[PDB]
């Protein structure tokens, strides 16, 4: 289903408005959903709109709610989202971390009682766009089992690291090798994962999507390494925001809400000259892209670089959304 | 062979002093090399000493040199190691970060022209002991090919994240799923890796150490995830310190020296109560350890919790050092 930027935002807008969302907030929120899609992140863009709505109706989200600063230690700041909209509040918090970084060289915002921020890379991206290094992450509900377990007790806690290079180099990864969304994609397509992305009932690694989708034994990136990183990122987000951990949000809440997020912005230009920054960054990037390829036809790519090409493509060949997804959106009307 | 702490530290100090190292710094360095070894880290403790001394004699390391601060923006500072001792300087720099966080909430020190810091986890650990969150990483020579390549163009750039929990929770991990050191351990014992750790000559994943140690096609942790992470960690350390990147160090230097490192400390106690900190942190660790196991008799390990028993065991049955390694150290005094 081929659509337009305005059409997407239009839908997102009216749907929100009819759900007790003030036009202003609705528009702002609808804007981000449309932007995330046009950038190529449909999974957390148009595709996540439906699930985002139901949670709103469930009261997990409060459109009229707004962030509030609790404590200030200088370069670091603890805030309280107060169950506000995920993407909107996160975008503001990263902007805040940038302000703090502007006068401190580096800034950090710990957010508690927050909602799912959709695409994490959005916040790292808006920072890298301003010449700052961007680093952020959040915790979530227990959707993955720690290394050595068969029960889900840790979250996907995605880590984002964006660098103000040209083009922007950014890492936006789940702690789980594959996201449950990619599993469905492969399952529906009838293909298996390129690499082991889970465990079957016998406890053996597998590439079979369906098996993992059922037992929830999704494989952590780097096995024990991803598992470990997930836990430490949960502790840091929990501690600095004095908020809810993966355990708390899972065992105490009715769904995935009230999570904890971290936002970091780091000054760059006041530490390294423009010409030097470009030369040093360029040498790194070319050192990677000029390496002897494993597959000559397949060129080596840098992290996040696709978000620049994908965007350009949609702004030319138009945006295309999954029929089953679009059809669902239309349903939300009337 | 068994050796007492002081007997071990004496062998280090003796060699250090015989290599022109200052009496005070010598004792300081030997101390770290000993403590690291007593913590159960031999690969980067006593077994790396010979290599250390070799780079020292080659001029790579300047025992005299001391860290020189360059620029200060507030909570972030850029320092120049000036080819000083790796572990001794890294310790001071993390102490400077802890010093900055104490008054700004969060501190970061970007260091250029540094030397191998031995055990990265040492610094994250030292921060956590002070009650601060410890995060640090360094770059290295290109010893691993970026995802999609067969030629080494990226470094192992280890990321350390330590939490002031009880016990201290910490992830000290390289960006390579396995370290070349571990590949040798298995190969020598005719053992296959527990999980894929590299590619063969035909570009296929393999658990065969030998072939990997030969083509240097070591596998990045989490495939493209680790490869991407290594690249962004290198960019950050290079930019904030305006220092050498993996590419620069590998081609502009005669050996592994003049690398870039990042040291970060974040205060916790001023954002959360001691009891609330112990409770929330315990609820996280318990949520992990109480997970249904894949093997009923195999406990779920939390990252870094093995360093408490390794230390205790060594501080009761004496330290066990490889005999050939001990003789190689002694031989340096010949
Ligand atoms: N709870 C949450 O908030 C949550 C949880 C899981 C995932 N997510 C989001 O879902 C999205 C996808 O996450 P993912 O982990 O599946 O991402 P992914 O594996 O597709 O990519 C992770 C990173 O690796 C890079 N990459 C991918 N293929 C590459 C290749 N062939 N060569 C070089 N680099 C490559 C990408 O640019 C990216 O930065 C992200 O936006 C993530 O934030 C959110
Ligand atoms: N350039 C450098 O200076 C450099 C380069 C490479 C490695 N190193 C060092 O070598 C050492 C080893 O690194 P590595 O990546 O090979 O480590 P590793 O894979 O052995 O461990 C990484 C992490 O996973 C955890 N872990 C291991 N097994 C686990 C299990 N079964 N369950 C749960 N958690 C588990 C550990 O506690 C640790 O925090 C580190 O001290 C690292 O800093 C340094």
């Amino acid at each position: 289903m081929k659509v337009t930027f305005e059409q997407l935002k239009a839908a997102f807008n009216r749907v929100l408005i009819s759900r007790g969302v003030d036009s202003e907030t609705a528009d702002a929120c609808a804007e981000m959903f449309a932007r995330t899609t046009e950038s190529g992140v449909y999974s957390h863009g148009v595709n996540r709109f439906p699930r985002f709505i139901q949670q709103l109706e469930n009261g997990d989200i409060i459109p009229d709610a707004q962030p509030k600063r609790i404590t200030s230690l200088g370069a670091i700041e603890q805030w309280d989202a107060q169950r506000s909209i995920g993407n909107l509040t996160a975008k503001k918090m990263m902007d805040r971390a940038i302000e703090l970084a502007a006068d401190h060289g580096i800034g950090l915002v710990a957010l508690r009682n927050a909602n799912h921020w959709m695409r994490g890379g959005s916040y790292g991206w808006q920072a890298a766009e301003k010449g700052y290094i961007g680093i952020c992450w959040t915790n979530s509900i227990a959707v993955m089992p720690p290394w050595g377990a068969k029960e889900c007790r840790i979250g996907t806690n995605p880590l984002i690291v964006a660098i103000p290079s040209t083009p922007i180099t950014m890492v936006d990864m789940s702690m789980s090798m594959f996201s449950y969304g990619m599993l469905e994609v492969n399952r529906l397509a009838g293909r298996q994962l390129p690499v082991d992305g889970g465990f079957d009932d016998e406890g053996n690694l597998t590439k079979e999507p369906g098996v993992i989708e059922k037992n929830r034994r999704i494989l952590p990136m780097g096995y024990w390494k991803g598992s470990g990183m997930s836990i430490v990122l949960d502790m840091i987000a929990t501690l600095l925001s004095d908020g809810a951990s993966v355990a708390e949000v899972t065992q105490d809440n009715s769904d995935e809400y009230g999570i904890s997020q971290i936002f970091i912005a780091i000054e760059v230009d006041k530490l390294i000259d423009g010409p030097t920054r470009d030369a040093k960054l360029q040498r790194i990037m070319d050192y990677v892209t000029s390496a002897e390829r494993a597959d000559e036809n397949q060129a080596i790519r840098l992290p996040g670089h696709e978000f620049t090409t994908l965007l350009a493509e949609n702004r030319r060949n138009g945006i295309t959304v999954d029929d089953s997804v679009w059809a669902k959106i239309q349903a939300l009307l009337e």
